[PDB]
């Protein structure tokens, strides 16, 4: 984990996060989207619970980006939860919830939710 | 936004939260829950898009907490994903993704889903 | 379960479904909302696993609407997965998905998550 | 559609179920699984929003199984969103949502989510 979390990941739909997994489980990094009302990179922030392993089990981990930068402010933020298995071909498999701010009316309908898997490789 | 979010939060499962908006869309703070394989406090992070708003519409957010802290190791992280709402009743609904370090074989059913509304009065 | 599913139940938007607990686990009835792209009454079908319980659990059942009737054709479908609590205040608690046709571009934002109460008082 | 959608289907845990789409929206068939505390065919029942399309979109459709048949009895029911794509290789995308029967104090770890592709090969 940690060590084998900080990188540069890549998933499905072209977009790519940097992530450097401190010592004492914070996630930093910048997310560069390739999808969505999104431009450019984006500042994300996280968390991994670290022991984590004697039966080959993943790390739990998530992050969340808020899709502002200084060239779009898309009024949303997407959160990522799942976990990181390492090896030959390493990944991380997410679910996550993109949240549009919206008025108390159409509040219903404001959460997208999705899946995503991250690997070393594009 | 913001300054409307700093301070301390409950849900109706008697969870408390404490954060700090920061000027450049960082949320930081801790989390003190009350079900689980929780016990005392965990540290929290996230991030809110400000614009956010002429037209009444919440604040995006989103934050994860990863279930370790000095007294307990749960192998898990959880992500919430939502919108502020201020005013007089001010809320953060919620919907979120726990998470569970699991083998392959049991990947399939390690994420639960589930939402939390969060007020400033308990 | 069954008997106590059978009848009508409303949940806060202002939706109501009536619905009937078949002996061998089905679910039919109608479906008449409240929000969305949706107008007048849906068919819906769904199952409900009876054993269900020394233990006062619930009675875990799911249900599916496809928003298309005479009036409307919304072109999505959206499916209630939770479980019916009986007694004074008797409750349906359910999480929904709600998925709308798109072109595969667009298919990352097909689904949109929720959760809903229902009960036999408006 | 509904023709392309009648047959047998399979996902990639080694799952299949077997539907037909009838005229007017209603999807029938059984479920054989692969995991879970599931054991043979089990029944579904679900809908599908037929316009369904002059910009080659997906069909919306949803179905459900309560996890009981004569061998087993998991307390649970999975439910199914998605669309169907047709083509060479027509598939069915979806989210799904497992609820399980808890008592109350459970109720917040009751249901896990998750998605699954299907195809017409195995």
């Amino acid at each position: 984990a940690e060590a084998g979390i900080t990188g540069t990941w890549y998933n499905q739909l072209g977009s790519t996060f940097i992530v450097t997994a401190g010592a004492d489980g914070a996630l930093t990094g910048t997310y560069e989207s390739a999808v969505g009302n999104a431009e450019s990179r984006y500042v994300l922030t996280g968390r991994y619970d670290s022991a984590p392993a004697t039966d080959g089990s993943g790390t739990a981990l998530g992050w969340t980006v808020a899709w502002k930068n200084n060239y779009r402010n898309a009024h949303s933020a997407t959160t990522w939860s799942g976990q990181y298995v390492g090896g030959a071909e390493a990944r991380i498999n997410t679910q996550w919830l993109l949240t549009s701010g919206t008025t108390e009316a159409n509040a219903w309908k404001s959460t997208l939710v999705g899946h995503d898997t991250f690997t070393k490789v594009k």
